[PDB]
């Protein structure tokens, strides 16, 4: 579990979004595994605006943050998980690291701020849903 709190937005994995998220929906995309809802209180996070390929992510199933190199966001085949079928997912980056289903929502960060959240795992990789292209998160 986990979210990004930027401005008056909450960014969560689409598959973990709550009823309140859907009732306060700003934007969602199944292909990216993302959903954004509106918040009453402003949030503490800053979104990275960059093309870094190195950062640090939080792994809840290890209680640890790990430094990683990661691929640029792309369209990637993802094998079946407990929460999605095998399918293509867009806006995805990959690193070598540990990720189980409940690690989704852990932040990946670089020197510029939050890059994305854990969204995929298995076979010794961790996949992150990018948010650095969502420039509208920084306003309004
Ligand atoms: C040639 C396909 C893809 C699309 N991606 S993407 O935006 O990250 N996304 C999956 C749409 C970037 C690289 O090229
Ligand atoms: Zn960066």
């Amino acid at each position: 579990s986990g979210a990004i709190y930027v401005g008056n937005y909450r960014v969560v994995n689409r598959h973990l979004a709550t009823h309140n998220d859907w009732a306060n929906l700003v934007w969602e995309d199944s292909s990216r595994d993302l959903l954004v809802s509106s918040t009453t209180a402003q949030g503490c996070d800053t979104i990275a605006r960059c093309d870094c390929q190195t950062g640090v992510y939080y792994c809840s199933s290890r209680r640890k943050h790990y430094p990683v190199s990661f691929s640029k966001p792309s369209l990637i085949f993802v094998e079946a998980s407990e929460y999605y079928p095998a399918r293509y997912q867009s806006h995805l980056m990959l690193a070598v690291g540990h990720s189980e289903p409940g690690d989704c929502g852990g932040i990946l960060r670089c020197q510029h701020g939050v890059v994305g959240i854990v969204s995929t795992g298995g076979n010794g990789l961790v996949g992150f849903a990018d948010v650095r292209d969502l420039l509208w998160l920084d306003e309004e």
